[PDB]
This record gives structure tokens, sequence and C-alpha cells, in this order.
């Protein structure tokens, strides 16, 4: 019925490569779960990727209004994608217990990108 | 009453005045339908005039949840402004046996931009 | 509860630092209230901080559906915080008849900035 929460995040890809060339996996593992990995692993542009990522899971974070605080980690989020690409997020640990306490039913997510900059926007609605 | 999609895109201008340098009212027109077209070519700003249309649509698209393809064509989507310059969408042709589909009520677009991006989101509701 | 209003923007941070190192005070009191200079006073950043309030409010004029016009002022939407961070907008004046007449009932701002772009996205429900 009603928007419980809006978040939307942009992201300068270069600095998500820079971060990948000087830290690599320490840094790609921080942001994603261990089944995002398989299909970073697998793209051929992994700077662009995990830019994507990151700005959903900002995005995600400010639409529960903690931001990523309040025990709520990248880890809490996971992206994946229906039939025809778009792509879906889906809540676990402290954001998960957050979206019941706000009692959310439905949850929105968009991201684009081109070729310097990365974002995202996110609704959630009960 | 419920979302029913999101899209986002954010669309760099320079690349589109390239474009317009090159193929001009060709590829104009695989963006723009036959009524855009006359404020298209009244406009003193065309590539940026362009850009915003085109992220307006490919936002739209998203929102839709087939992005360009399965039938969905940019000229199924048609941008007008009201009184006050807000903008309007309006569907056609597979665009709108979709929406139909997913029971839209109500469309809501908003467009900005700034020296090199144009960005816009789009949000379908029922 | 349905959507009344969407509103995106985007500013170019160097801009609006040039507009402050020129036109100082001047600038930043037509953008912000007597009440958000006191905050924007006492950041050390306030190209940035000015950036992300001007994107908001634009934003924020859009979703209403008259932009900064007809009686409706940068003045007339106050940008606030919650205790985790989380930015709230208020909006007065014109802004709020307006928003009355439209049974506006809840408003949700989120905003991003990176090194050289701010943006923000609202959304007006009933
Ligand atoms: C908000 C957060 C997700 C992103 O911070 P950031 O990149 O500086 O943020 P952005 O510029 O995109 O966003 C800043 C805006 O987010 C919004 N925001 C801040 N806290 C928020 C909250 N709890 N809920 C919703 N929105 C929030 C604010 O509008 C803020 O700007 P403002 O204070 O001037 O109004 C923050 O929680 C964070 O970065 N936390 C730690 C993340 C981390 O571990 N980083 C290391 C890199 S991997
Ligand atoms: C999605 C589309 C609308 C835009 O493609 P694009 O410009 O490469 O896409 P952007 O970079 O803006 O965004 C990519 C994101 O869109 C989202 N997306 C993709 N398919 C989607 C769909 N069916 N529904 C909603 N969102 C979708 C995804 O999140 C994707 O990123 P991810 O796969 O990493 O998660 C695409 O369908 C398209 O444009 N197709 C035809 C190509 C075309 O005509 N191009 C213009 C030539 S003039
Ligand atoms: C909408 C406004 C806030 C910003 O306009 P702008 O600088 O062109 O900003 P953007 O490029 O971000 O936005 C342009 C888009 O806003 C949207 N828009 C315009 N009027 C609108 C309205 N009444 N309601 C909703 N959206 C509107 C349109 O989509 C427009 O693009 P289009 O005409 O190509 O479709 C406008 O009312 C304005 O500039 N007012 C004066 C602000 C001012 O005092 N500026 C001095 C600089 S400090
Ligand atoms: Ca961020
Ligand atoms: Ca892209
Ligand atoms: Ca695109
Ligand atoms: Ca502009
Ligand atoms: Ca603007
Ligand atoms: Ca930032
Ligand atoms: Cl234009
Ligand atoms: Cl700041």
């Amino acid at each position: 019925a009603m928007i419980v929460g809006l978040g939307t995040d942009i992201a300068e890809i270069e600095r998500v490569e820079k971060a990948l060339a000087r830290s690599g996996e320490n840094f790609a593992r921080r942001i994603l779960t261990d089944s995002e990995l398989e299909q970073f692993h697998a793209s051929k542009q992994q700077g662009r990727f995990l830019a994507k990522r990151f700005a959903a899971k900002e995005a995600a974070s400010k639409a529960l209004g903690t931001g990523i605080a309040q025990g709520v980690t990248f880890h809490d989020f996971t992206i994946s994608h229906d039939k025809l690409g778009k792509p879906l997020l889906i809540l676990s640990g402290q954001a998960a217990e957050l979206a019941s306490q706000l009692q959310v039913e439905n949850i929105h997510l968009s991201i684009s990108d081109e070729r310097h900059y990365a974002m995202a926007t996110v609704i959630l609605e009960r």
C-alpha cells in the first residue's frame, strides 16, 4: 500500500576498478555474498559488475533507513535477475529483520550504468 | 494499489550528439515517434533533447520489466508535457499491451540533465 | 495510497563551488532557509553540502509538479535528518499549500553524491 523507504546511489566505476586492481577478492568479497561471486568471477568486466552491485546495495541500505550500519552489512543484500534480465533484491540478516518490522512486502530495484557511472534506485513497499 | 515497475537510466549526452552528427534523422527516428519529431526538430539543443528522451524511454522499458526487447520498441513510448512542464509518458504497441497485463493505471516519470548527463526515473503503479 | 509525484535531479558539484566562490551567501541564501543556513555554515565542505540540497529541492519541486516556479521557491523545501542519517523533506509555503490540495501524506527523499555529482529522488504519496 505505502512506501516504507526509498534509496538511491551513484558510484564512479573507475574507483571500483582501482580498488579491484589493488585489493581484488578482498574487496569484492566484502561487497558480494558467496552466491554472487560465481557470477562475478565469470564476468569479463568485473569493475563494472561490482560498481552496479555496490550502487544497488547502497541504495537498498538507504531505503531501509540505516545505510550500511546498525548491523546492516553488504552481505544482507543479494542481487539476482528474473528471466528477462530485470534485477531483483533479496534480503537477509539484519536487513531482513528490519524489513519484516517495517512490514515490507514488495521490493523494487533498478540499475543503470554508462561509461563512467553506475547508479541504482530502490523502493520498499508494504 | 501498488508499484508494479521501477526503471532508471543515465545517458552520456556527448555520445548522443556524436550519433546525431553522423546519422542525424535516421538515428533520431529510431528513438522518437513521428509526433515527438516535431518538437525535436524545433529544438535548438537536439542532442540534449534526444538524450533526455532516450533516458526516459530506457527507464520506462525497465519499469515494464522487458527493456527494449520482447517486441517493446522505442516507438511504444511517447513523452509529452503538461502546461507547467511536467513530463508525461503514454504507452502504445507492445508496451501498452504489457502494461495492461500488469494492470498499470498510473505512470510517473521524472527527467533531469546537467552538462554531460541526462537521467530519468519511471514508476508504474496499479 | 497512490503516488502523487516523482522527481529526480542531478547537480554538478564544481558548478556549485564556483558559484559560492563568486557570490557566497547571496547564492547560498537563495537556496537554503535561515534554519538550514546554520548547518551549512558549520560545514567544512559547503559546496558539496549545498549541491546535495540543491538536488534534493529541485527533485522535490518536480515531484510537486511545478518546478521552481508558480510561487514555489527553494525556501519551500527544508531538508533535515533523522538520528540514523536518513534525509527528510518538509514542505512549506506554496509547496505545502499545493501538497495539501493533492492530499500528500507521506514524503520520501534519498540523496547520493560521488566526487563530481550529487543526485536526489523524491516521491510524494497520498
Ligand atoms: C549511506 C551509506 C550507505 C553510504 O555513504 P556514502 O557513500 O558517503 O553516501 P552517499 O553520498 O551515496 O550518500 C550520502 C547520503 O546518504 C543519505 N543517508 C545517510 N544515512 C542514511 C540512512 N541511515 N538512511 C537513508 N539514507 C541515508 C544522506 O542523504 C546522505 O547525505 P546527507 O547526509 O548530506 O543528506 C553509509 O551508510 C556508508 O557508506 N556506510 C559504511 C559503508 C562502508 O562500509 N564503506 C566502506 C567502503 S566498502
Ligand atoms: C536494458 C536496456 C533497456 C538498456 O540496456 P543498457 O543501456 O545496456 O542498460 P543499462 O546499462 O542502462 O542498465 C543495465 C541494467 O539494466 C537492468 N535491466 C536489464 N534488463 C532489464 C529488464 N528486462 N527489466 C528491467 N531492468 C533490466 C539490469 O539491472 C542491468 O544491469 P545488470 O544486468 O548488471 O543487473 C536494453 O534492453 C536495451 O537497450 N536493449 C536494446 C539495445 C538498444 O536498442 N540500444 C540502443 C541502440 S540506439
Ligand atoms: C524544473 C526546474 C526546477 C529545473 O529545471 P532545469 O534546470 O532545466 O533542470 P533539469 O534539467 O534538472 O530538469 C529538466 C526537466 O525537468 C522536468 N520538469 C520541468 N518542469 C517540471 C514540472 N513543472 N514538474 C515536474 N517536472 C518538470 C522536465 O522533464 C524537464 O526536461 P524536459 O522539459 O526536457 O522534459 C525549473 O523549475 C527551474 O530551473 N526553476 C528555476 C530554478 C532557479 O531558480 N534556478 C537558478 C539557478 S540557482
Ligand atoms: Ca554512495
Ligand atoms: Ca550501460
Ligand atoms: Ca541505458
Ligand atoms: Ca539541466
Ligand atoms: Ca536540475
Ligand atoms: Ca558520497
Ligand atoms: Cl532539451
Ligand atoms: Cl556535506
